[PDB]
């Protein structure tokens, strides 16, 4: 399992972030660690967010 892993730097942020999102604290693990979750944050978790409340395939 080379050819994959970790791709791109802010991937496992990512993913730190909205695990903690999906499972608990929302916007207070956003607000107490990155502080300003930008369009960076927001445009990510919006997509998420509707696939946590339900994905369709």
């Amino acid at each position: 399992a080379s050819m994959g892993k970790s791709k791109e730097i802010s991937q496992d942020l990512r993913k730190r972030i909205v695990d903690l999102y999906k499972s608990g604290s929302s916007l207070g693990a956003i607000s107490k660690r990155l502080a300003v979750p930008r369009s960076s944050v927001q445009t990510i978790v919006r997509k998420y967010k509707h696939h946590g409340t339900t994905q369709h395939h």
